[PDB]
Formats: structure tokens, C-alpha cells, sequence
């Protein structure tokens, strides 16, 4: 139902590249793998190419391309992701930490060639310095979350809302708001959604031969909450 989706019917080559700076540190990440959008799956490798990472891996998943959710054929009109392709779209995040700092991060996701590419900036300011994110107090592990989608019809895109829950190690919570929008960078027509939202989750991992402060990283994420006509009457 889009020209974009025909894009994601095999395996597809994945590179991420993310410049931060968080409280003035700087860091700069590089990513690699590859989606499987028809089962909503994608494999990735992340490295730090400027050293230690000054906040933790798992604050940085989300930023780290939802156009390789699966949305069941009953909902392939509402995969605004896959429509915007092969010119993209840019995803922009606040994700507030809460008692500690902010993200803001603005990213375009587009194909290069035969290769979706994922380039971010992201700033992070007012952390503290001995909270769980600078302190490095957050399990190396990751929730399955929900990720609600609405249609914003001025800005020809959509924008969605989630919370992120970060285990940390004395057995609290951390607790991360965002707030997303998104918007094509080409100027053709795009699906815009119904009301629904992604049920996603993470494996994290580490490479044993990988010297770098790194991040294997695991997802499935199914598109869900469409209904039509009577269907669920006839159970």
C-alpha cells in the first residue's frame, strides 16, 4: 500500500552513526546490521569510537528505526514508516530522565544505496553527575515497551509517546519520557495512522572478541491496537 514498503520485503543492510555530547562529554557511536521487517526483527552492532561512553548503553537504545516493525497485513495503511521511504524521514526526541537530565536528538532514517541509514545527533544536558546515568547505575538489560503512534495530519508525519523503565542495580527505577515526532523528508504522499502502537522488545548482549565499549542488540517489534468492522464480534 506504499511504494516504500516494497522496500523492506527481504533482509536489509542497517548503519547507524551517532555524534553526542552529554553534559559537554562527547562521544561518538557506529552501528551495524541488518532488518527483517516481515518478522519485525532487526540484529545490530553498536561500538564507541571515542572510549568509554560517559552515560550507559541502555539510554541510548531507543535513539539507536521503526520502519522495521512488522505491521500485520489487517494494518499495513498505518506504516507511516515504511511510506516515507526511500527519501525518509527525521525522528526527534526529548527524552527526559526523570530527576536527572534530558536528551534531545534529531535523527534522519533514509536509504543510502541499498542500505537504510540511521544518522543522529544527540545532546544531553543537566545530568548529574552521580545520578544513575553519569553514575552508570542502569542494568545491562531492556524492558519490552509499548510505543503509541498518532497521526499528525499539519506536519504530514506522526508523533508518538512512550515511558522507557531502566532497571538499576539497588533494584529501582529509572524512568525516561519521551516524546517523538516524525516527518518525511520527501515531498510525495505518506500513510498517515490510525491510532495504534508498537509492542517492542530487547535483547542486550556483549561480543566476546569486541575490545570497544560496545552494545549487541536483539529486536522484535509487531505493530498492534487496529481493529475493523465486526471482526472481534466473531470470536
Amino acid at each position: 500500500v506504499s511504494k516504500g514498503e516494497e522496500l523492506f520485503t527481504g533482509v536489509v543492510p542497517i548503519l547507524v552513526e551517532l555524534d553526542g555530547d552529554v553534559n559537554g562529554h562527547k562521544f561518538s557511536v557506529s552501528g551495524e546490521g541488518e532488518g527483517d521487517a516481515t518478522n519485525g526483527k532487526l540484529t545490530l552492532k553498536f561500538i564507541s569510537t571515542t572510549g568509554k561512553l560517559p552515560v550507559p548503553w541502555p539510554t541510548l537504545v531507543t535513539t539507536l528505526v521503526q520502519c522495521f516493525s512488522r505491521y500485520p497485513d489487517h494494518m499495513k495503511r498505518h506504516d507511516f514508516f515504511k511510506s516515507a521511504m526511500p527519501e525518509g524521514y527525521v525522528q526527534e526526541r526529548t527524552i527526559s530522565f526523570k530527576d536527572d537530565g534530558t536528551y534531545k536528538t534529531r535523527a534522519e532514517v533514509k536509504f543510502e544505496g541499498d542500505t537504510l541509514v540511521n544518522r543522529i545527533e544527540l545532546k544531553g544536558i543537566d545530568f548529574k553527575e552521580d545520578g544513575n546515568i553519569l553514575g552508570h547505575k542502569l542494568e545491562y538489560n531492556f524492558n519490552c515497551h509499548n510505543v503509541y503512534i498518532t497521526a499528525d495530519k499539519q506536519k504530514n508525519g506522526i508523533k508518538a509517546n512512550f515511558k522507557i523503565r531502566h532497571n538499576v542495580e539497588d533494584g529501582s527505577v529509572q524512568l525516561a519520557d519521551h516524546y517523538q515526532q516524525n516527518t518525511p523528508i520527501g515531498d510525495g504522499p505518506v500513510l498517515l495512522p490510525d491510532n495504534h502502537y508498537l509492542s517492542t522488545c530487547s535483547v542486550l548482549s556483549k561480543d566476546p572478541n569486541e575490545k570497544r565499549d560496545h552494545m549487541v542488540l536483539l529486536e522484535r517489534v509487531t505493530a498492534a491496537g487496529i481493529t475493523h468492522g465486526m471482526d472481534e464480534l466473531y470470536k
